[PDB]
Order: C-alpha cells, then structure tokens, then sequence
C-alpha cells in the first residue's frame, strides 16, 4: 500500500516473518462453541482450526447442523466465499448438503487427498463414470460427467442430484494438484491461470451460491487463494491498484474464518500473485496468455 513499493521495501529488509506476525496479533478472536460441543468432535479435521460461531455454515437438518465451513462475505468487494476443510470420511455427505443447500455452483480444492505421507482429505467426489457416489445420510447422488486433466489441475464436471426432489445441477470442480502443504504455487503465472480458469467458467458469479474452496484445514492455500481473488476484484472495481491494502483485506477475511494464510511465504505469495495479476486488470488482456505458456498446462 501502494504494494509494489510496500512490498520491495518488506523485501529488502527481509521483514516478511515481522509483517506477517503481526497480522496473527491483530486478527479477530471471535467464539467457536458449536464446533467444539463434543457431539462435533467427530467432524472436525484439526482440533485448532474451527469456524467462528457468527460465520459459520448451517447444515439444513434438525439432527445436527454442524460442518467445519465459514462464510467468508466480502462487502467492499461484492464476493463471497465458503472455505471448508477437507471432508473426513463421515463428512462427505454434510459436504454436499452443504454445496447443494447453499447452491454453489464450483468447488475449488487446492490440495492433494494424500500429501507428505498422510491422508487430508476423504475421496469425496466419484473418478469414474460409471461408479457413481450416494449419500445415503443426505440423501444426494453424484455422478462424474467429464474431466480435464491438464499438467498441474484438473477440471471435472459433476452431476449432483437431491434424491428426495429429483432436481439435478451441474457443479464444477476445480482441483489444483501441485500446491504443496504449507508451501506456495509454482510461480504467480500458474497461481494466475488456474485463478482466471475457475473465474472464467462463471463459479464465482453472484448468480450462484458462494465457491466452495477447500485445502486440507480450508485456512492456508485456501486463504491465498480468496485473497488474491478478492484483491484483484476490488483493483477492478476503481481501477485503482493504489486503493488495495492487502494487509488490511487479510485482517477482513479474518473476521470470517481464523488463520487465513498459514505462513509469511504465503503472505509474500499472494502480493506477488496480486501485482502480477493487476497488469491484466488494468487493460493488458495478453498477460493471461502469457500466464497460460508460463504454466506449462499442455
Ligand atoms: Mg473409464
């Protein structure tokens, strides 16, 4: 702010770690009592990532309606956001209750189902045609329809059916396989390319529910993620690359969901990705190609 030259002076005083300490000391604290009643302790993922009470996603259903998932509402921006962990294998069905209920139409996952020798998150969605998925506890049917596998993510198209009504909607989901855990994209350009192909397909449009986007924990990878995004989406508004604090946008989303951006890499990721992403905001529509070749998608 302005953050090139903010972020060249962060740089040359090697003070990412200080920066990014103090957005920890300075976010929200804000109550999470539903997620730790012990009747949840089966559907949280980590013990220390738990969505605030205030912003939380409400399952429909008298049972239980308990999920680790967050509403993330940006105002200034306009956008909003559902960030999820991973499903635990008793969650999946909650997962697409969830998806359905609140008619989201794109799930973004940035993680891997195995990463650094363990298991993050459940097999949720179906990679065969012909074995398709029931959730027999919310009674939903998925169906994978067609994949694009490409060098570093894959786009699947979905069919998800609510067995009760018969209704059927097409969800996109777009999983981006090579961000490691607790690490950082490839490059801005591979980052930028994966972020306009989910834009571009319509997910993140106000005519539909919020994106889904999931990592392992839904904090870290998914935390840079929406806050790229969003930086980008209020550049776009004034056209004014000056007006963006992504500190102060971090410390925003933060309200919503604890722990967003998981380290100061992270942190310096995203004002990369930012910076980068703010030539094609401000009219250079050529630098999306370039993102595309840099990729190395195939
Ligand atoms: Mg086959």
């Amino acid at each position: 702010m302005e953050m090139e030259k903010e972020f060249e002076q962060i740089d040359k005083s090697g003070s990412w770690a200080a920066i990014y300490q103090d957005i920890r000391h300075e976010a929200s604290d804000f109550p999470c009592r539903v997620a730790k009643l012990p009747k949840n302790k089966n559907r949280n993922r980590y013990r220390d990532v738990s969505p605030f009470d205030h912003s939380r996603i409400k399952l429909h259903q008298e049972d239980n309606d308990y999920i680790n998932a967050s509403l993330i509402k940006m105002e200034e921006a306009q956008r909003s956001y559902i960030l999820t962990q991973g499903p635990l294998p008793n969650t999946c069905g909650h997962f697409w209750e969830m998806v359905w209920e609140q008619k989201s139409r794109g799930v973004v996952m940035l993680n891997r189902v195995m990463e650094k020798g363990s298991l993050k998150c459940a097999q949720y969605w179906p990679q065969k045609e012909e074995k398709e998925m029931i959730f027999e506890d919310t009674n939903l049917k998925l169906t994978l329809i067609s994949e694009d596998i490409k060098s570093y993510y894959t786009v699947r198209q979905l069919e998800l059916e609510n067995l009760t009504t018969q209704e059927t909607r097409e969800i996109l989901h777009f999983h981006y396989t090579t961000w490691p855990d607790q690490g950082v994209p490839e490059s801005p350009a591979s980052f930028l390319n994966f972020l306009f192909k989910v834009r571009e397909s319509g997910s993140l449009s106000p005519e539909h529910g919020p994106v889904v986007v999931h990592c392992s924990a839904g904090i870290g990878r998914s935390g840079t993620f929406c806050l790229a995004d969003t930086c980008l989406l209020l550049m776009d508004k004034r056209k004014d690359p000056s007006s963006v604090d992504i500190k102060k946008v971090l410390l925003e989303m933060r309200k919503f969901r604890m722990g967003l951006i998981q380290t100061a890499d992270q942190l310096r990721f995203s004002y990369l990705a930012v910076i980068e992403g703010a030539k094609f905001i401000m009219g250079d529509s050529s630098v999306q190609d370039q993102w595309k070749e840099l990729s190395h998608e195939d």
